[PDB]
């Protein structure tokens, strides 16, 4: 029935707006100007980024500092997603085993797609959008970590072309959580029994919300390839980082996470 | 309507069987099926097997071969995007670059027909070459083929056949995210196409298949990281085989 497709993505977009508190719409009418929204600070440069801390709420050289809030946000996301996990109809009934498989794969793909309701082609919102920091700043990160971001960019300009909402986007995180072909899955037919109901919940949600955006479903599906390829630079990214800043310490969540092969 | 996407359909799958000799239905025919394949299992039987073409070390030679066939393909998967309704009509460059960035994700999707979980068919089907033998060999070559192999034991999984295969590689043909492309809407505008014609496709050769076209469309993924992975370590190889002339420039690399 597609009756109950819409109660699933009803049941999955407010238990969504319960466990992120900065959705798409938030972000969007902080970047755009409206008034149900306040101004972010910019930080363009070393003398606003050294003023945001007057104004922004932080507990913060800079291209290890600005790393490491990344990596520490980062670790709010998965709480954030793993939280949201438990809400999607049978996730929490799944070998304990399969439900750490699967967070330990989703979480980055997820990351990095809810990261672009942040973003537009000029920056990125941070501190829960109090702040706003421009891609250029971060191109002009000290030799290494001036590319870690652009990645996230690049995606993000070609996703949010989609114009998404948090409805659509709620079905989707759940599809890319239930995937059963991540490595090490015991039971992979339950784990596809789910995503299979989460496809069609999808499939319904972007024709009646998106009717006249043609194989939108494809075109997403099809997005999912380029978060795959996003989280594997990452992981290089990362190795390369460890060996040249022996003194910069990587949370030990996001180091169980890293298990990449 | 429906109409025009079974015009795409079956004009597509004619196409298919007119450029690629060895189809899925007969390579599953030889494989696990009812002219019984000479079957290459170790070195000696390597060796009786060349004797009864390419032009020197065993793993390097297999790795020669293989090159032999993927251009084989090339010119094969190039003549059929020709086939593709608005392929010809692109900008040359876009042509050119189409084919370049997608005919990796197509070998490796056919050569998927032409495997199962215990090795490949080779020589059009006249010759079986084991996995284990593959997996058995030096330096980096024994890592070659084999995560081929996981790709196509769950690309199989899907149990597509012909028909919907010659939809699905013309969608990865028309894939609008390839680098350097100069007019990406005409490109995109086929593809969703192409999109609509795998879906009622699918919808009607397997209805009883839930959502098989997102889970095929889902193998795209799995797809890119093999092309990614395998260019490494083909880059790898170049730092071991080294210092051909002709040769060399013929397998320029794609
Ligand atoms: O080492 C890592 N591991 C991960 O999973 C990373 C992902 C990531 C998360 C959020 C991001 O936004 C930037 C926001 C901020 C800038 C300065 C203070 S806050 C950027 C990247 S980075």
């Amino acid at each position: 029935e597609s009756a109950d497709l819409r109660a699933l993505a009803k049941h999955l977009y407010d238990s969504y707006i319960k466990s992120f508190p900065l959705t798409k719409a938030k972000a969007r009418a902080i970047l755009t100007g409206k008034t149900t929204d306040k101004s972010p600070f910019v930080i363009y440069d070393m003398n606003s980024l050294m003023m945001g801390e007057d104004k922004i709420k932080f507990k913060h050289e800079v291209a290890i500092r600005i790393f490491q809030g990344c990596q520490f946000r980062s670790v709010e996301a998965v709480q954030e997603i793993t939280e949201y996990a438990k809400s999607i109809p049978g996730f929490v009934n799944l070998d304990l085993n399969d439900q750490v498989t699967l967070l330990k794969y989703g979480v980055h793909e997820i990351i990095y797609t809810m990261l672009a309701s942040l973003m537009n082609k000029d920056g990125v919102l941070i501190s829960e959008g109090q702040g706003f920091m421009t891609r250029e700043f971060l191109k002009s990160l000290r030799k290494p970590f001036g590319d870690f971001m652009e990645p996230k960019f690049e995606f993000a300009v070609k996703f949010n072309a989609l114009e998404l909402d948090d409805s659509d986007l709620a079905i989707f995180i759940a599809v890319i959580i239930l995937s059963g072909d991540r490595p090490g899955l015991l039971n992979v037919k339950p784990i596809e029994d789910i995503q299979d109901n989460l496809l069609q919940a999808l499939e319904l949600q972007l024709k009646l919300n998106h009717p006249e955006s043609s194989q939108l479903f494809a075109k997403l599906l099809q997005k999912m390839t380029d978060l795959r390829q996003i989280v594997t630079e990452h992981v290089q990214l990362l190795q390369v980082i460890k060996k040249t800043e022996t003194d910069m310490s990587l949370h030990p969540l996001l180091q169980e996470i890293y298990k990449d092969l």
